[PDB]
């Protein structure tokens, strides 16, 4: 079998992306954050505290014919940016695309944090990294794309998402007509639970291509582009006007100036985010300081290839028994 659907920006600065799936029977459509960097598919319901509802789609397991409790089950997730929910779980009918598992868990949020009332686009999350991060309790449970692993044509996902514009998630094969080139594959460690590989190096602008060994993830659920400190400096150094700001949490930069490109390694080969891809707009409405796309790591623990990054290629998301990323410019 195979899947394919169209992942599309929430909003004007790619802040990220949603996905329709279909849950239940009949089917209820949700909007929900495709996440290479997390394991729970977890969704707003009927069982979510009603004043952390705002906007959002929400999953009724009551009015699905194939939705079960899975009886005893909890889990609770907190994620890098500080935003956490909880809840109980189901199991249920899950379709992506054209591509069906039976049986998936469904995470049913009775708790959100803030942030995700406060964003009436996102549905909730699916979970695509390694299902030994799944944080259901007593019995971890396991990620869409492990369930469906074994019935697709190939054991793969790819992400293919848009600068500005929509994109697509296929699940089971490789869409040769989607990328320019050919596809570098690099080796993928799962010790941590991530699609963790290491980038050759960096290049900023026209610069020389700096070969360094950059241990990162590659992670559809983070917006940015985090890297280490001194591979950051490197670039903003090469903006007009930019600086770090503690105030403001970041690299910010007037928008009167122009980005350069920034080259990741993969391999010998080597993936070009354009400039354009790294301004994410006014710090406030009105301000003339942008915010920039690329960000120091130091103090996460994890250098993280984001959206900023994994947008600028087609990215393979190889699932074989031993694990591989595959990155082509396109």
């Amino acid at each position: 079998s195979t899947g394919s659907a169209t992942t599309t920006p929430i909003d004007s600065l790619d802040d990220a992306y949603i996905t329709p799936v279909q849950i239940g029977t009949p089917a209820q459509t949700l909007n929900l954050d495709f996440d290479t960097g997390s394991s729970d598919l977890w969704v707003f319901s009927s069982e979510t505290t009603a004043s952390e509802v705002d906007g959002q789609t929400i999953y009724t397991p009551s009015k699905s014919t194939t939705a079960k409790l899975l009886s005893g089950a909890t889990w609770s997730i907190s994620y890098g940016d500080g935003s956490s929910s909880s809840g109980d779980v189901y199991t249920d009918t899950v379709s992506v695309g054209g591509l069906t598992v039976t049986g998936q868990a469904v995470e049913s949020a009775k708790k959100v944090s803030s942030s995700f009332t406060e964003d009436s686009t996102i549905d909730g999350l699916l979970g695509l990294a390694f299902s030994t991060l799944n944080t259901v309790s007593p019995t971890q449970q396991k990620t869409f794309f492990d369930n469906a692993k074994a019935s697709l044509d190939s054991p793969v996902f790819t992400a293919d998402l848009g600068y500005h514009a929509p994109g697509t998630y296929n699940f089971g094969f490789i869409d040769t007509t989607a990328y320019t080139g050919s596809i570098t594959y690099t080796a993928v460690s799962t010790k941590q639970g991530f699609w963790e590989w290491t980038s050759t190096g960096y290049a900023v602008g026209s610069g020389t291509f700096k070969s360094t060994s950059i241990d990162g993830i590659a992670d559809t659920g983070t917006t940015l582009l985090y890297l280490p400190a001194t591979v950051v400096s490197a670039y903003w150094a090469q903006v007009s006007g930019a600086k770090s700001s503690s105030s403001v949490g970041g690299y910010v930069f007037p928008c009167s100036a122009t980005l350069p490109s920034f080259t990741f390694g993969v391999g010998s080969a080597r993936i070009v985010i354009p400039g354009d891809y790294i301004d994410f707009g006014p710090i406030s409405t009105g301000s003339s300081s942008c915010f920039g796309g690329i960000q120091s790591s130091a103090g996460i623990g994890i250098n993280i290839f984001g959206d900023v990054a994994l947008k600028a290629a087609f990215v393979v998301f190889n699932g074989a028994t031993t694990p591989t990323l595959g990155f082509a410019s396109k």
